[PDB]
C-alpha cells in the first residue's frame, strides 16, 4: 500500500474507498530511488476532475520550523491539527494514536510503501514521510469523506537506525510539514483509468 488505509466505513462503502485509494496511489512519485506523493499533480488531478462520484472539499497544510520537542508534543499538535481542520476528523484520541504507534514503531513498518525515509548529506539530518488515508461515513448513507493525507517529520538525526525506539517522550529538533486533502466521495465511484 502507497497509503495506510483507515476507515470506520459500513461495508457497502468499503469498495468505493478503495477506489480512491487506487486514485490517490496513481500520483506517488518515485524517482532517486525515493517515492513521494506528488501533490501538485493530485490537486490539478482533482481540479481538473469531472464526475459525479468525487468531489472537492478543502485541502490544508501546515509547515512548522525546527523545534527542540517531544514525539507526544509533536504527534498531539499534528491530531490537533487534523481534527479542527477537517471534519472527517472528530475524534481526536484514534488519530493521535495511530500516528504516535507508527511513529514509535518505525523499525518495522519500515517496509511498508506508505512510508519514506531520506537523508540530507548537507543537512546531516533526515527526514520520513508517512502516508495516511481517512474513510468516515457522512449521514446521506450513501456518502463519505476520503482524507489523503501525509505527514513529512525531520530531525537532527543522521542516521536511520536513529529513529529506531522512538517514545512519547523522545525528545529532537523536529521540523514537521502536514498536507491533507478531502474529498466528499459517492458510493459507486471508480478511479479513472
Amino acid at each position: 500500500n502507497v497509503f495506510q488505509p483507515v476507515d470506520q466505513l459500513p461495508e457497502d462503502l468499503i469498495p468505493s474507498s478503495i477506489q480512491v485509494l487506487k486514485f490517490s496511489g496513481k500520483y506517488l512519485k518515485l524517482e532517486q530511488n525515493k517515492a513521494y506523493f506528488d501533490w501538485p499533480e493530485f490537486k490539478t488531478a482533482i481540479d481538473n476532475y469531472t464526475g459525479e462520484d468525487l468531489s472537492f472539499d478543502k485541502y490544508d497544510q501546515s509547515t512548522i520550523n525546527q523545534r527542540e520537542q517531544e514525539v507526544g508534543s509533536m504527534v498531539d499538535k499534528i491530531a490537533k491539527f487534523l481534527r479542527d481542520a477537517f471534519s472527517a476528523v472528530v475524534d481526536l484520541s484514534k488519530l493521535g494514536a495511530i500516528i504516535l504507534n507508527t511513529f514509535t514503531n518505525l523499525e518495522e513498518e519500515s517496509s511498508s510503501g506508505f512510508l519514506q525515509f531520506s537523508t540530507n548529506n548537507v543537512k546531516k539530518n533526515s527526514s520520513w514521510e508517512y502516508r495516511v488515508l481517512f474513510s468516515v461515513p457522512f449521514g446521506a448513507p450513501s456518502y463519505f469523506y476520503s482524507l489523503v493525507t501525509t505527514i513529512l517529520i525531520t530531525a537532527d538525526i543522521e542516521e536511520k537506525t536513529g529513529w529506531w525506539g522512538l517514545t512519547s517522550s523522545t525528545k529532537k529538533n523536529f521540523a514537521v510539514q502536514i498536507d491533507a486533502l478531502e474529498l466528499v466521495v459517492k458510493k459507486g465511484f471508480k478511479a479513472p483509468n
